[PDB]
């Protein structure tokens, strides 16, 4: 089997991407944030505290003839941005782009933190990291990809995120028309539960490539590119007037600037992020200070190849017995 679904930016900045997902019988379609940095499929629901729902579409398990309470199971998750959610668990039929999994754990939110409530466009998350990170207790549950894997034509999914435009998540096949050149594959460590890999270096604009190992995670659920402070300083030093602002929470730059590109290495291959992809717009409405799309990971503990980086590539998440990542230009 295969599946193919369009993913759409939630706003004009590509702050996140939503993909329609069918849950239950008859189908209830919710727009989920596919997140290769986490491993829970959770949804706003008829169980979510009413004051914490503000415009999201909810899953109502009592209206699904295939929903079953997973008795005793609870979940609770905290994300790197400080947001969180928790609740109980149903199993139900879940379909993405024509690919169907029966018995998928659908984690129903009883509580969500303010940033989820405040984002009416995201109805929940669909985790695509390794199932070892799934938070369901006392019986850990598998991701949608893990459940589908054995049925897929090939044990892979691909992320093809657009810049200010829709893109595609495919399951079970590699669309050879969706990228240019060849796909360069690179090793993955699953030791932390992430799609963790080592970039071979970087360049800023037309500058020379610096060969240096940068361990980080391919994370579709993180908006920006978070790299070591040395790398980030080297980038922003090429932008007149750019500075790190403690009060804003990162590097800002004059909105009048033209940003240089940023290149990262995948083995001997190179992925080029155009400068425009690094502009996240005014820090507040009407400001002439703009927020940068490349930020320091120093306070995180891990480097994160988020959407800013991934949207410049066609990315293969290869879930073979030994997982690997593939990157192609497009």
């Amino acid at each position: 089997s295969t599946g193919s679904a369009t993913t759409t930016p939630i706003d004009s900045l590509d702050d996140a991407y939503i993909t329609p997902v069918q849950i239950g019988t008859p189908a209830q379609t919710l727009n989920l944030d596919f997140d290769t940095g986490s491993s829970d499929l959770w949804v706003f629901s008829s169980e979510t505290t009413a004051s914490e729902v503000d415009g999201q579409t909810i899953y109502t398990p009592s209206k699904s003839t295939t929903a079953k309470l997973l008795s005793g199971a609870t979940w609770s998750i905290s994300y790197g941005d400080g947001s969180s959610s928790s609740g109980d668990v149903y199993t139900d039929t879940v379909s993405v782009g024509g690919l169907t999994v029966t018995g998928q754990a659908v984690e129903s939110a009883k509580k969500v933190s303010s940033s989820f409530t405040e984002d009416s466009t995201i109805d929940g998350l669909l985790g695509l990291a390794f199932s070892t990170l799934n938070t369901v207790s006392p019986t850990q549950q598998k991701t949608f990809f893990d459940n589908a894997k054995a049925s897929l034509d090939s044990p892979v999914f691909t992320a093809d995120l657009g810049y200010h435009a829709p893109g595609t998540y495919n399951f079970g096949f590699i669309d050879t028309t969706a990228y240019t050149g060849s796909i360069t594959y690179t090793a993955v460590s699953t030791k932390q539960g992430f799609w963790e890999w080592t970039s071979t270096g970087y360049a800023v604009g037309s500058g020379t490539f610096k060969s240096t190992s940068i361990d980080g995670i391919a994370d579709t659920g993180t908006t920006l590119l978070y790299l070591p402070a040395t790398v980030v300083s080297a980038y922003w030093a090429q932008v007149s007037g750019a500075k790190s602002s403690s009060s804003v929470g990162g590097y800002v730059f004059p909105c009048s600037a033209t940003l240089p590109s940023f290149t990262f290495g995948v083995g001997s291959a190179r992925i080029v992020i155009p400068g425009d992809y690094i502009d996240f717009g005014p820090i507040s409405t009407g400001s002439s200070s703009c927020f940068g799309g490349i930020q320091s990971s120093a306070g995180i503990g891990i480097n994160i190849f988020g959407d800013v980086a991934l949207k410049a590539a066609f990315v293969v998440f290869n879930g073979a017995t030994t997982p690997t990542l593939g990157f192609a230009s497009k």
